[PDB]
C-alpha cells in the first residue's frame, strides 16, 4: 500500500488508503492548493502521510489544509510564502466532520502571512478528540488571531485529551492589540466545560503578540514542562477551573514585559515551576492572583479560590502581585490560597509580594526567602545562603520543533546621489537592501513621486556638507516624501523636507509615512532631519498610519517648524479598541517651532487590558509656539502606558488647551519632571498625580530663533538645569 505521489493526488489517494498504508509526498513547491483530506486508519495501523524526504515539500501561495477521519498522521510539510484564504492554515476538521486520533508532526508554518495587516484568523485549529500536534515549528504570524486554538463548540470537541507537545512556537511580534495569543484553549462560552488538553514540553520563544502567550479558557487542562524564553507575555488561567501548571520554566532574562502566570477562577494547582528574571508588571507580572467580580458573568473575572502554589522557585522576579486588578468592579479578593514550600530569591530591593486588597484568604507555610532585607511574615523563613544561580540549560537542551528545520545589516555599499529632478528616486530603485544612499551635494533634491521603502535602506547626507540637502515635491498626484511599505526599514539622517508646494503641481501629503495595512513590522530612525512648509491641518511630518506597527521608532536631533499640521503622529487607531501602532517611541533633542498642530500625538483608546504599550520617552525637546488653538495639545499622549518626559522646555505653546495632555489609568507609569513651562498651557491629566519634580517657569532665551538656533544662551536660567546638568530643552 506504499505510494509515492505528488500532493495534488493526495486527497483521492488518502481515501483509497487502508490501515497501515504509507503515502509518500514527492518533493516540490505546490502553490494555491486547498487540501481537503479524509482517511480512516485504526489504533494498531495508522495511515501515515509523509514527505518523501522531510523539509522539501513546500506548500505556498493561497493554501490551507483540512483533515478529518480517524488515525491519520501527516508528517513533513513546510508552509511558507503564502496565506490561508478562508479559515486557518491547518484545521483538524473538514466540513461537518472532525479528526479523531489524528496527528500532525514534523511540520513548519513559516511567516504564512498575507500582504495586508487588516485581517484576523488562526493558523492551527484543533477539533475532535485525542488529536496530537507535536514536533512542529510555528513562527512569524503578523496579523491578528490566535496562532493555535482548541475549539470546544460541540460535545465531540470537549474532553478532547489533545496533546500539544514538543513544538517550537517561535517569534510572534507585538500585535498592538488584543488577539495575539499563541495558544488559546476554549472561550468564555464553554469555560466551565472540561477540555483535558495537555500542553507539555513545548518551547515558546519570543511569543510577544500580547499579554497572553497561552490563554486557558476551559477546565481541567494540564500545562506542564514547557519553557517560555523571553516572551513578552504570561500563561493566563483566564477562564475555567482546575487547571494544573507544573514544571514550567518562565525565563525572562531581565527583558521587558516578561511574565509568568496570571490566575483567575477556582481550583488550580501551580507546582514546581521556575520563575526566572521576569520584569513584567500588573497583568504582565511574574505571578498574579486577580481580584474578581462577585457573582461574575461568564465573560468577566470569577473568584480566585482553592488554589495551591507549592515548590515553585521565584528567582529575580520583580512583581509578585496578590489581588491584582482590584477596582470598583473586581472587589472580591482571593480565598483559600495556599503558598507551600516556595522559594523566593532576588537581588533587587523590590517587595517580596505586593497586595492590593485584604489577603486573609492566603495561607503561607514553610516558604523560604532570600531578599536584601529581612522578611517578617508568618510562613516565610529567611536564608541568606540561598543562591540565585540557576542551571537553565536543562530547559535549553530539550528537543523541540521539526527535526529537519533549524533557524537588518548593511551591505557596505554606498550610492552617491547628486541633486536633480529625480536623483533620489532612481538611486533608491537601484539600491539593494542594506545599501546607503549618500546625498553628496547641497541643493534641492526634487521628487515627482514618493520614495517607496520596501527594503532596509539608509538615506544620509554626506558628512562634509555644511547644510542639509533640501527635498522638494513637484509631482502631479499627492504623496508623502517617503512611504514605508511591506519589508521596509528606514534610517534617515541629515535631510530637509520642504513641502512648500509648486505652481501647477500637487501638494505633498507629509514627510515620512507608513502605508496603512503594512503587515511587516518596521523600524524607523530619524536623525538630524528637518521638516517644514506643510500647510494643511490634516498632515504630519512623520506618521504611523492605522493598521501598522513598529516595535521601535527613534527620532533625534530634528527640526520641525512652520507647519499647519502636526510633527509626529502615532494616533491613527481611533476606534477605542485598545489598538496602537508603536511599542517604543523615543524623541530626543528635537525642536518644534511654529506648528498649528501638536508636536507629538500618540493615542491608544479604550479600556483593553491585553497590551503593554505604547511606551514613550521625550528628552531635551524645545517646544516654541506650538498648537495654541482652543482645546489643542502641544503633546497629546492618550493611553500611553509608560511615558517619561524630562528636561524639556515649553514656551508659548498649548495656550488654548494643554502643553501635555494625558487621559491615563491610575497604574500608568507616567514621569513628567524637569520641565520649563513659560506662557504655556497646563500639564493636563485626569487624576492629577503627575507630581511636580522641578517644574520651572523661566523665560527661555534662544541664541537666534530667526536663523533656527534654539540653544539657550549661556546666561539663560534654562542653562544647566536639566537632570543631567545639561540645558532644559535642546542641548549640547
Ligand atoms: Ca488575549
Amino acid at each position: 500500500g506504499n505510494r509515492t505521489i505528488d500532493l495534488n493526488s493526495l486527497q483521492s489517494t488518502l481515501e483509497k488508503a487502508g490501515p497501515g498504508d504509507t503515502i509518500y509526498i514527492k518533493s516540490g513547491t505546490y502553490t494555491n492548493i486547498q487540501l481537503q483530506l479524509e482517511g480512516y486508519g485504526k489504533v494498531e495501523e495508522p495511515i501515515v502521510v509523509m514527505a518523501q524526504q522531510p523539509g522539501s515539500v513546500f506548500i505556498e501561495g493561497v493554501s490551507n489544509l483540512r483533515l478529518c477521519g480517524e488515525y491519520v498522521e501527516i508528517n513533513g510539510l513546510h508552509f511558507r510564502n503564502g496565506y490561508t484564504p478562508k479559515g486557518a492554515v491547518i484545521e483538524f476538521r473538514n466540513g461537518e466532520k472532525v479528526a479523531n486520533n489524528c496527528r500532525i508532526t514534523d511540520c513548519v508554518i513559516d511567516y504564512f502571512n498575507p500582504i495586508d495587516r487588516g485581517v484576523s484568523g488562526s493558523w492551527i485549529l484543533l477539533y475532535g478528540r485525542n488529536n496530537r500536534l507535536d514536533h512542529n515549528s510555528i513562527l512569524g504570524k503578523l496579523y491578528a488571531g490566535v496562532t493555535l486554538a482548541v475549539i470546544l463548540n460541540g460535545e465531540g470537541d470537549r474532553n478532547n485529551n489533545h496533546r500539544i507537545d514538543h513544538n517550537y512556537f517561535g517569534e510572534r511580534p507585538i500585535l498592538g492589540s488584543n488577539g495575539g495569543e499563541t495558544i488559546r484553549v476554549g472561550t468564555s462560552h464553554h469555560a466551565f466545560f472540561s477540555s483535558n488538553t495537555v500542553i507539555e514540553d513545548n518551547m515558546f520563544h519570543h511569543c510577544n503578540g500580547e499579554v497572553e502567550v497561552v490563554s486557558i479558557k476551559s477546565s481541567d487542562n494540564i500545562i506542564r514542562n514547557n519553557v517560555f524564553l523571553e516572551c513578552r507575555g504570561i500563561l493566563a488561567l483566564r477562564h475555567g477551573n482546575r487547571n494544573l501548571v507544573e514544571g514550567n520554566a518562565f525565563i525572562g532574562n531581565g527583558l521587558p514585559c516578561t511574565g509568568g502566570v496570571r490566575i483567575v477562577n477556582e481550583g488550580h494547582t501551580i507546582k514546581g515551576n521556575l520563575f526566572y528574571g521576569l520584569k513584567g508588571d500588573r497583568f504582565f507580572a511574574a505571578l498574579g492572583l486577580m481580584n474578581a467580580v462577585p457573582n461574575s458573568l461568564p465573560n468577566r473575572y470569577h473568584h480566585v479560590k482553592d488554589v495551591t502554589l507549592e515548590d515553585n522557585r521565584f528567582i529575580n522576579c520583580d512583581n509578585i502581585l496578590f489581588c491584582v486588578g482590584k477596582d470598583n468592579e473586581r472587589t472580591l479578593p482571593p480565598s483559600n490560597i495556599s503558598f507551600i514550600r516556595n522559594q523566593f530569591i532576588s537581588k533587587s530591593d523590590k517587595a517580596l509580594y505586593q497586595s492590593f486588597d485584604d489577603i486573609s484568604g492566603f495561607t503561607f507555610i514553610d516558604n523560604v526567602v532570600n531578599y536584601p532585607y529581612t522578611v517578617t511574615q508568618r510562613g516565610f523563613q529567611n536564608n541568606t545562603t540561598l543562591s540565585d544561580s540557576i542551571d537553565l540549560k536543562p530547559y535549553m537542551e530539550k528537543k523541540n520543533g521539526a527535526s529537519w528545520y533549524t533557524l537588518l545589516v548593511l551591505t557596505g555599499n554606498e550610492i552617491s546621489v547628486k541633486a536633480g529632478q529625480n536623483t533620489l528616486l532612481e538611486a533608491l530603485n537601484q539600491a539593494q537592501s542594506g545599501d546607503i544612499l549618500n546625498l553628496s551635494e547641497e541643493g534641492v533634491y526634487w521628487l515627482d513621486n514618493t520614495l517607496l521603502i520596501d527594503k532596509y535602506i539608509r538615506i544620509q547626507a554626506d558628512s562634509h556638507l555644511s547644510k542639509r540637502p533640501v527635498l522638494c515635491f513637484n509631482g502631479m498626484s499627492g504623496k508623502a516624501f517617503v512611504t514605508i511599505v511591506n519589508g521596509g526599514n528606514l534610517e534617515i539622517q541629515g535631510l530637509a523636507f520642504n513641502g512648500e508646494g509648486e505652481a501647477g503641481k500637487a501638494l505633498s501629503e507629509g514627510g515620512i509615512t507608513v502605508k496603512s495595512g503594512t503587515i511587516t513590522p518596521y523600524l524607523l530612525t530619524v536623525d538630524n532631519c528637518e521638516f517644514y512648509n506643510f500647510n494643511e491641518s490634516g498632515l504630519a511630518a512623520i506618521r504611523g498610519e492605522k493598521s501598522t506597527f513598529s516595535p521601535m521608532v527613534i527620532i533625534r536631533n530634528s527640526f520641525f517648524h512652520d507647519m499647519s499640521g502636526e510633527a509626529i503622529n502615532f494616533a491613527g487607531e481611533k476606534d477605542d479598541k485598545g489598538k496602537y501602532n508603536v511599542e517604543e517611541l523615543h524623541v530626543d533633542n528635537c525642536i518644534f517651532y511654529r506648528l498649528l498642530g501638536s508636536a507629538l500625538n500618540i493615542y491608544r483608546g479604550g479600556n483593553d487590558e491585553s497590551t503593554s504599550g505604547p511606551l514613550l520617552t521625550v528628552d531635551h525637546c524645545t517646544i516654541e509656539n506650538v498648537d495654541n488653538k482652543e482645546q489643542g495639545s502641544a503633546m497629546r499622549l492618550i493611553g500611553v502606558q509608560s511615558a517619561t518626559v524630562t528636561n524639556c522646555s515649553f514656551a508659548n505653546s498649548g495656550k488654548g488647551g494643554a502643553s501635555i495632555r494625558f487621559n491615563e489609568m491610575s497604574w500608568d507609569k507616567l514621569s513628567v519632571s524637569y520641565i520649563n513651562l513659560y506662557n504655556s498651557g497646563r500639564i493636563a491629566s485626569f487624576w492629577g498625580k503627575l507630581g511636580s519634580k522641578n517644574i520651572t517657569n523661566y523665560r527661555p532665551e534662544y541664541v537666534d530663533a530667526n536663523t533656527g538656533n534654539f540653544y539657550q544662551i549661556s546666561t539663560s536660567p534654562l542653562s544647566n538645569k536639566a537632570s543631567d546638568k545639561k540645558d532644559l530643552g535642546i542641548t549640547q
